[PDB]
């Protein structure tokens, strides 16, 4: 069982929602799908891009010593003021950086220079939405079955089968499994 | 059921290996050959390539026959800096090698994995069906290169129960551990990929 990420901490996690269309019915869908996934969900519109790391710096100054992982969905990346680049928000994060967070799952959520890649980091992007709405039916279904890239895969499928009637794309970095029960 | 990619085709499919060494890498060819020989791939072998040879080699490999075939790998091991696929001549760009296996254009491999292995020495296409398992780590190793031989321990091990995903996730794994005294998984599939039937 060492081939998995240890999710049976007191809390699972924080679960930081940017929105910024200025997509409303999928902040709502992806908030009452995280907090079924007993998550620490936070809404956030319409941040200029100061205050997106001014955010996500914050957050890395957390106590995350009681969490489980770390899920950010981005909406837009694009911030109202300008563009942010991603791996400004990334480094937080960053292994030897969020003491708290290192060696647990930090997964990046975004509905839209190179990607980070730093270990345990996922992005699962693609370019309401029909993927915040397939991934959302797919982990009311899944999450409690099936492991993270196989239910990111089922997306992947649902939304490839959307446009026949483009493809969402999985960057994973993960070191070990991951599933969202215990 | 339709949650697997159909591997019970009468092949497995073609295990295209191009080694430009221009030892350690020789290791890593030597072992991806066994590796997928065992999987039942078809190997072919390919050495020191310009970045032509290798665009026009995958150009006639897409125009083969993989009606018989269940998937297609692609091993890509070279050296240098600024790219992460390089001839001898120069970097070859993944977009050139990957636009002749899409959908419309490669009617035999359509609704099949392609797997693009990527060993760089020291903007991704994103197409349906596919899957790129890069490494970046900087020659004379017993061993050889760290990523391949994790991969082709992983495969020989772990190919009769985990799933594809699941294989790469324990290869970043023991790359990263080995760090400490990382991989990076680009993935489009819409299947789960065994590698049995």
């Amino acid at each position: 069982a060492d081939n998995s990420y240890k999710m049976d901490y007191p809390e699972m996690g924080l679960c930081i929602i940017i929105n910024n269309k200025n997509t409303d019915v999928d902040a709502a869908n992806l908030r009452e799908t995280f907090r079924n996934l007993k998550y620490e969900v936070r809404n956030k519109n319409d941040l200029t891009r100061e205050e997106i790391v001014e955010l996500m710096r914050d957050v890395s100054k957390e106590d995350h010593s009681k969490r489980s992982s770390f899920v950010c969905v981005l909406l837009s990346i694009f911030g109202t003021n300008g563009p942010v680049d991603l791996k400004k928000i990334t480094n937080f994060f960053r292994g030897d950086r969020c003491r708290s967070l290192t060696g647990k799952p930090k997964l990046f959520i975004i509905q839209a220079h190179k990607i980070p890649v730093e270990a345990d980091f996922l992005y699962a992007y693609s370019t309401g939405s029909w993927f915040i709405q397939s991934l959302c039916a797919m982990l009311k279904q899944y999450a409690d079955k099936l492991e993270f890239m196989h239910i990111l895969t089922r997306v992947n499928r649902k939304v490839a089968t959307e446009f026949e009637s483009q493809i969402p794309c999985i960057v994973s970095m993960l070191t070990k499994e991951l599933y969202f029960y215990h």
